[PDB]
């Protein structure tokens, strides 16, 4: 993968690999989210970040935290196929940072997905949101471009929606979910794609057999730590529609919501 | 990746990823496993499978993994690349085996080394049986005439007998189910699965303190999308020595085998 030409911008290439495809033969929402992380890390990378915090973040225990994803796909690349993915970052004021990709087909050139996430700022120790500091702005502003550039342009999209929170009893529900090591980061936090997956658990076999997932949007509340244990919770809003909850197993705290919307094949 | 000149063997080179490795910042025994089985199913379609022969597909017969031994001596860095050669060989009627050599793309020193043993099983029945002339025939001309082992020492660990672990375990994780993540394409638990499994029981002391070097995993019968497993451990021994055994909830039936061995770091 390199920067654009400008150096506003990255661009990486990925041949879907067998393990990363379902039973459709084309990759999973959860391998498009770890791809869209990974090319996330190597633009940090090229740009001087931490190996991705800043000089300054750094001295005062500062870390960036996703509050939003946001994914929608046309097309999902086939097993063996190469999807080519830009990403870019802008600042949103002191209220967080934000990163847009593009994922396309490299042979055509067509648009196949876009996606959208929300960072804010948060203390590692005691986790603390705090906005964005006066001279850690300034740090990062250079890598980002000064004319909007945004993946989901379109006034009110589905990208800024705001989700409600599920009501019991849900229609449907995975109970006693729990990771395994596979599912932490290099930082033993959980994964943020495993979310992901989590939510999918309580879509019903019935649908994902006769639909494709075409827009997730999940919004992230507080993290579910290596020994706590989560409940999947879905109910049908509606095409198919959907609300979700993730919550702790036990007091019923929520980690995560979301929606999904769903085409017929 | 592609095959070599004499077209009897294949090669790949994978960039680490930063999901893909641990607290270290090296690669993961699940994500070596998993290119393991990618570099394989990319040798199988550049000698025309799709990966059984013309003859198993009119059978209704598949190949079934039996056993996996790795042994790893330095687990590649994020951002490293790591080229890994495969091949396989015929075990006559018993069944057939896949190799893979791992290299140092740099260096290009030996950084792993591991082998397989399949079985042939008919998908419905679930019953194995020896291979036959005429599927034999089909693949012997993909495979080397003169034996080339990965690992030839004479009584190497990955012919070992591994003895059934007697309760009372002295460590366990309980309870573990697999979610949509974990299937393949067939819709089938990922081998790989079974091996994260397996190391669910491994005190986090010992994953801490030490660095695995040798897993080997016996497969018995396969865990369905509804089966719960149970994953059993016992110390058996600088290095650290450990005998494992996965089992279904409730009834007890084993699904896998195995043991692991651990240096100092
Ligand atoms: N990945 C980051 O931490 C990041 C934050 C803000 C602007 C950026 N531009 C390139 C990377 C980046
Ligand atoms: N992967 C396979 O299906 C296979 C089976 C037997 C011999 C082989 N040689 C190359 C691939 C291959």
């Amino acid at each position: 993968g390199s920067l654009t030409e400008d150096g506003l911008s990255y661009k990486e290439k990925f041949v879907v690999r067998s393990y990363e495809v379902g039973s459709n033969k084309t990759a999973t929402v959860e391998t498009i989210a770890n791809l869209l992380q990974e090319v996330g890390c190597n633009h940090a990378q090229s740009v001087g970040f931490s190996t991705a915090t800043t000089t300054t973040m750094r001295k005062l225990h500062l870390i960036w935290v996703t509050a939003r994803m946001h994914i929608e796909i046309y097309k999902y690349p086939a097993w063996g196929d190469v999807v080519e993915i830009e990403t870019w970052c802008q600042s949103e004021g002191r209220i967080g940072t934000r990163r847009d990709w593009i994922l396309k087909d490299s042979v055509t050139g067509e648009v196949t997905g876009r996606a959208t996430s929300k960072w804010v700022m948060m203390n590692q120790d005691t986790r603390r949101l705090q906005k964005v500091s006066d001279d850690v702005r300034d740090e990062y502003l250079v890598f980002c471009p000064q004319e909007p550039r945004l993946a989901f342009p379109e006034e009110n999209n589905r990208s800024l929606k705001k989700i409600p929170k599920l009501e019991d009893p849900a229609q449907y529900s995975m109970i006693g979910l729990k990771p395994r090591r596979a599912d932490l980061d290099m930082n033993q936090h959980v994964n943020n794609v495993t979310y992901i997956g989590w939510v999918l658990e309580s879509i019903p076999q019935e649908i994902v057999d006769t639909h494709e997932l075409q827009v997730i949007t999940l919004d992230y509340r507080r993290e579910c730590q290596q020994d706590d244990v989560v409940d999947s919770l879905t109910t049908t809003t509606s095409d198919s529609q959907f609300l979700h909850l993730l919550r702790l197993s036990g007091d019923g705290q929520e980690i995560n919501r979301g929606t999904t919307l769903w085409r017929k094949k």
